[PDB]
């Protein structure tokens, strides 16, 4: 386990981290702690900082941008969302405080780094009501945001966990699609939204693990109760799919995802997820085409035999097909009976093809025009055949590198494992292990890329790790050098391990003296 020194100490537990790489070779890391946002340059040294709380503090620089104070309740600001809007380009931050409002921070050139212009408060006074708040975006219970450009407008696809206390007034809703106004004063009213019905808010809640935009859709991954009339600890994982091309939630779709250890045993609870295009080797094994986008998920049982963690692969094109087939099953032809529409937490029960709460489909109305849950689940089996054993995976980032696909897995004890993503039987193919300093705190869920390094947080620090694993020069004998994976371009120079270019006449990968 190669020791990795921290690159940045945040002064507090890192709540959120996202990166930016611009067109002009400018880049940045945005790192959020309670009450503070940090901007780092490409060398991961700080260029700027901003006070994001506490609310009703004169020193709160985001709060101050909402105009003459104060704004309440007073309280600490925990950062729930950090997202880039590349169209501007601008960072958007949204906090636990101040009704979940967001702030807009224009990116300005600063050498190879970036600096943020003074914050715009995305909350207009005369525009938000306790019963209707287009600018109430984030929930202290947690929020995922994906930004999609449609023509010359930026839309914010927002999922926010709810309960009764958060929804009472100025509620953020469950799923929404909000247009950011060009004058930076807020989001456009009239946005569309689904949320957990007040009657269900009492006992039913939804966690949002991940969100991403690929092809014509925005996808959210969720953990929630298997059923609305069921123990709120019988949890499972769902994929929610929304149109990325129209700002509408009529055809919102969910699909239950089922990963199992099957040498089988279900691992119903999603811990962390990442999607990425796969290399040719894994593509062949999954029967898809090289470079196809695959959604990878780390699952746990959520509570004897079996690994602590499994990793399942769900190719995006197959998920979309399963969903399309689910729609036809609900809405086509003669529908088979007893097929539920579902999403009872968002809408009234009904059976396909009827609209929520109804027993007939009227001729002026379309079955597909209402949200539905796909009737059968998508089941996959652990790519790693239980080989992660007792390891508790807390973070995941997948990178394609020619034919090879690598998983970079963060652990509960502060390690990174890099493993080739293949269907494994008897052993895992480790590229490299890292330790992140030696607090051994958990690796935080959210992993960012910067150039050819990945950034991971644990505790109050950010670390960088090479995507390709350690340089060839770290292999000190010929056998070791030649044991290195293909993709690294390591070859023995005679007394030295290097790339071809360091010993053009002797570089070889073939055998040892
Ligand atoms: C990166 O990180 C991984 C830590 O999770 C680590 O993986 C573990 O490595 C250890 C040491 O090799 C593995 O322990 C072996 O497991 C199998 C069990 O069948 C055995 O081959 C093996 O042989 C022996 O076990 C004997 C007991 O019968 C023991 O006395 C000997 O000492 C001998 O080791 C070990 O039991 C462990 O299973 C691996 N775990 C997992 C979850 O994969 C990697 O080594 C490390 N990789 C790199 C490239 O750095």
């Amino acid at each position: 386990v190669k020791y990795v020194v921290p690159s940045f100490s945040a002064g507090g537990l890192v709540q959120a981290m996202v990166t930016y790489e611009g067109d002009r070779n400018e880049s940045a890391v945005f790192v959020a702690i309670r009450n503070r946002l940090h901007v780092l340059g490409p060398d991961l040294k700080s260029v700027q900082s901003l006070a994001t709380g506490p609310a009703g503090d004169p020193g709160c620089q985001t709060c101050a941008a909402c105009g003459p104070g104060p704004h309440g309740p007073p309280g600490d600001t925990d950062t729930k969302v950090l997202v880039l809007d590349p169209a501007l380009p601008a960072l958007v931050s949204c906090g636990s405080s101040l009704q979940g409002r967001c702030f807009l921070h224009d990116l300005e050139p600063q050498g190879t780094a970036v600096h943020l212009a003074a914050p715009a408060c995305l909350f207009s006074a005369h525009h938000n009501r306790p019963d209707d708040c287009p600018d109430c975006v984030a929930s202290p219970l947690g929020t995922r945001v994906t930004v999609v450009e449609q023509g010359q407008a930026s839309y914010f696809y927002v999922a926010s966990s709810l309960d009764a206390a958060v929804a009472a007034s100025f509620s953020p809703r469950s799923v929404s699609i909000r247009r950011l106004k060009a004058d930076a004063s807020g989001f456009a009213p009239g946005f569309v939204a689904l949320s957990v019905l007040p009657k269900h808010l009492v006992s039913y809640s939804i966690e949002y693990v991940h969100s991403f935009h690929t092809g014509a859709f925005v996808y959210f991954l969720t953990v929630q109760p298997a059923s609305v009339t069921d123990d709120p600890s019988a949890l499972h994982t769902r994929l929610a799919r929304l149109s990325a091309t129209e700002p509408e939630l009529g055809d919102y779709r969910e699909l239950v995802l089922d990963c199992r250890f099957a040498p089988g045993q279900p691992y119903p609870v999603l811990q962390v997820a990442h999607s990425a295009p796969v290399g040719a080797q894994l593509a062949t094994e999954l029967s898809i085409a090289e470079g196809q986008e695959v959604l990878f998920g780390v699952f746990v049982t959520g509570k004897g035999v079996g690994p602590n963690s499994v990793v399942c692969a769900f190719p995006i094109d197959l998920l979309d097909t399963l969903i399309d087939e689910g729609v036809e099953r609900c809405c086509e032809s003669p529908v088979h009976p007893g097929l539920r529409r579902g999403l009872d937490f968002f809408q009234s029960p009904s059976f396909c093809p009827n609209p929520p709460g109804l027993e007939a489909l009227s001729p002026n109305t379309s079955c597909r025009h209402f949200p539905l849950l796909v009737s059968s689940s998508f089941s996959r089996v652990d790519l790693f055949n239980g080989l992660l054993g007792p390891v508790q995976v807390t973070a995941l980032y997948v990178t394609r590198l020619d034919n090879v696909t690598v998983a970079h897995m963060g652990t509960m004890d502060g390690r990174i494992l890099q493993v080739e993503l293949v269907r494994s039987l008897n052993y895992l193919l480790y590229v490299s292990n890292f330790s992140l300093g030696d607090s051994g705190q958990p690796v935080q869920r959210d992993v960012s890329r910067l150039g050819d390094h990945l950034l991971f947080a644990s505790g109050d620090q950010v670390f960088q790790v090479p995507i390709q694993g350690p340089g060839c020069r770290h292999f000190l004998t010929c056998g070791r050098c030649l044991r290195a994976w293909h993709f690294m371009g390591c070859g023995w120079c005679g007394n030295m391990c290097g790339q071809q270019k360091e010993c053009p006449g002797s570089w070889q990968q073939d055998h040892c003296p």
